[PDB]
């Protein structure tokens, strides 16, 4: 696997990209396609390492685990949040060490504990008592973080739980070594971090009077990108961390951004192949089924130079696979494209027979501006950046 990147100066911009691959995909099958900005990815991280340079993220790879994806956030020195054996498995192939992993899933199979055992994977989360005897019949070198739960799927246990889970523990023979929580991003209501880390430093206490050595505090997801909204949950943890969790007290803080890196860093662009007038319904060679899957659980823009209440569908018709219920668009015709902007987190997805076995094509770009500055961190010079070969784009 080689990645191309096309390397952009002052005068080129993203718009320029989608027109130049929209021409040549006319021309050509006409497949759907992604264009992704690496150095928005970088931007991304650099980003965090001003606001919040104590805290070390471990990428969520289910936002996204496309590989080059994952190289450069090795390269770029984070750690890896994975849920399944698979994921665990793709990051240790590309040469993540294993004290870089963390298994965060919910509802750990016995299998996937020795698994990680297996392959020394020892950090893990976990927030109920039969996981926790999974985990000790299973692995005799767990770590694992408490999972605590968060007034905002939920998960995490409450803070009476924790001291019933430590005496377990305790009996069982595990490792706690820390806490973890998570926020939602949609949770506009920054205080509920006070109680999280309040709720934490109460588990730190109780853990301390068992004898466990606590030093990892894991804050969870809830970053969305933006330097505003990253900047917000400083504003509420930093003077409660300083705190709680001074510099000095030997515990590591971490957390699990996943969409903050990924998401706005991607563009798709996909073509109308049907076309049935009820107002308009249009059906796109993407769906459900592939790049749209969150819809189960963002605006299409018209890519060409009167407007109607129209619906777009995927191509597999079945009743899943409406992908914008009503929007105004004019009337547009078959072979007409449509460029969908911040689809990068949850949109990566494997050919399998619910899509005929077809993915778009990825296109990487990044700006010379980024590239040089990579450069000058001495990353693009890292074993972990082999496969990414930077051109000037055509």
């Amino acid at each position: 696997a080689n990645y191309s990147v096309g390397l952009l100066d002052e005068g080129t911009n993203l718009g320029n990209v989608i027109d130049n691959y929209v021409y040549e995909h006319t021309l050509t099958g006409k497949n759907a396609f992604f264009v992704g900005d690496l150095g928005k990815i970088v931007k991304k991280h650099s980003q965090w390492q001003t606001v919040v340079a104590q805290i070390k993220p471990f990428y969520t790879v289910k936002c996204n685990s496309t590989p080059a994806v994952l190289e450069i956030l090795a390269a770029l020195g984070t750690g890896f949040a994975c849920s399944s054996k698979n994921e665990m498995a793709l990051v240790q192939e590309l040469g993540v060490s294993p004290e870089n992993i963390i298994f965060t899933s919910p509802c750990k199979q016995v299998s996937q504990i020795k698994y990680a055992a297996k392959v020394g994977v020892n950090i893990m989360t976990c927030d109920n008592e039969i996981e926790l005897k999974k985990i000790a019949r299973n692995h005799p070198n767990a770590k694992v973080l408490l999972h605590i739960a968060t007034e905002d799927m939920k998960f995490g246990t409450t803070l009476k739980n924790c001291r019933h889970l430590l005496e377990c523990a305790k009996e069982l023979d595990v490792q706690i070594i820390g806490v973890k929580f998570h926020v939602s991003s949609a949770c506009k209501e920054y205080q509920v971090y006070v109680h999280a880390l309040s709720d934490a430093r109460c588990v730190f206490d109780m853990a301390g009077e068992f004898g466990f050595t606590m030093n990892m505090l894991d804050i969870g997801g809830g970053f969305t990108g933006t330097e505003i909204q990253l900047e917000e949950v400083n504003h509420v943890i930093s003077p409660l961390l300083d705190i709680y969790f001074p510099e000095g007290s030997g515990i590591q803080i971490i957390s699990e951004p996943g969409s903050y890196y990924v998401s706005s860093a991607f563009t798709l662009a996909v073509n109308i192949i049907a076309k049935k007038v009820v107002a308009f319904v249009y059906y796109m060679n993407d769906g459900v089924y592939g790049s749209f899957a969150s819809k189960l659980s963002t605006i299409p823009e018209v890519h060409k130079k009167p407007l109607f209440t129209s619906s777009l569908w995927g191509p597999s018709c079945d009743e899943l696979d409406q992908i914008v219920e009503s929007c105004l668009l004019p009337e547009l015709n078959v072979g007409d494209w449509l460029i969908f902007d911040n689809m990068g987190a949850d949109s990566f997805h494997e050919p399998s027979a619910f899509n005929d076995f077809q993915r778009p094509a990825i296109y990487f770009m990044m700006s010379f501006s980024d590239w040089y500055e990579m450069q000058d961190a001495g990353i693009t010079s890292d074993a972990m950046m082999k496969n990414f070969f930077f051109a000037p784009s055509c």
